[PDB]
């Protein structure tokens, strides 16, 4: 560490919970901008439950300290257009969640219920309208993993579809009761050939380089856990040594429900 070109800012948590006053949130991006930090990815709590900071960071992130890449994650359900128009200069990517288009499918994951469809093709819309690179992110599970896709994706066109074989951590069993095996993983990636956008991630190969900054600007373990100081406190560098900073063994969480 030096720090990875991207870095997923998961700035609130998943009242109501804590968020970083913007000013502090300035500095500890600056810091990781001076330690090598070209994208970022706002993430995972839910991004536009806080517009405000999620604006004022997006705009300080591009117009300020002038990064490559400004990534977003969300569910969708609380976009409005009038954000992307405010801000869509400076977003380069607006990934949504999207596991299912059926609702039951959707209930039983822990999500519904629906319909969330048609916020989906709104957003889709709005993407290009403002110049936003679309990308959908789906976990393939016990529940999804029969599910034909092709039609709404033609309709909705993102640039990327990111597909995760679902992996989780540990009376539950429930888990077990969720997985599903690579043969089944693999043909959901077959039936969906026909899928230029398609990437698919398995968990036999997860990408690499994966380091998540919490809501108060410390960085998780290779397990999502024992967070160290904040940056604003230790700075990057220190921070990364205790959290033992290797990138190979970072596999991103994108697929992983972290129980």
């Amino acid at each position: 560490g030096q720090v990875p070109v991207s870095v997923n800012y998961h700035f609130s948590r998943k009242t109501t919970s804590h968020v970083e006053k913007p000013e502090n949130a300035k500095r500890g991006l600056t810091l990781l901008k001076q330690a090598g930090m070209k994208k970022i990815n706002f993430a995972g709590g839910e991004p536009f439950l806080y517009p405000k900071f999620l604006g004022e960071m997006i705009d300080f992130c591009k117009e300020t300290l002038q990064l490559e890449s400004v990534s977003i994650v969300t569910n969708g359900s609380l976009v409005k257009e009038q954000f992307l128009q405010k801000h869509g200069r400076n977003i380069d990517i607006l990934a949504v969640s999207c596991d299912s288009f059926n609702e039951a499918t959707n209930i039983k994951i822990g999500r519904g219920s629906g319909d969330n469809v048609q916020k989906l093709y709104e957003i889709g819309s709005w993407c290009q309208k403002y110049d936003i690179k679309f990308k959908l992110n789906t976990v393939v599970n016990k529940f999804n993993h029969l599910e034909d896709m092709n039609d709404h994706l033609n309709a909705l066109q993102p640039f990327r579809w990111k597909c995760f074989q679902v992996l989780i951590v540990t009376t539950l069993r429930n888990a077990h009761s969720l997985t599903i095996s690579d043969d089944e993983f693999d043909r959901f990636c077959e039936r969906h050939s026909s899928q230029t956008c398609l990437v698919p991630e398995p968990n036999r190969l997860m990408a690499k380089s994966y380091l998540i900054l919490d809501e108060y600007m410390r960085f998780l373990d290779r397990n999502g856990q024992q967070p160290s100081k904040s940056i604003l406190e230790v700075g990057v560098q220190q921070a990364l040594q205790a959290v033992f900073w290797d990138e190979e063994a970072f596999v991103e969480r994108g697929g992983i429900y972290d129980w």
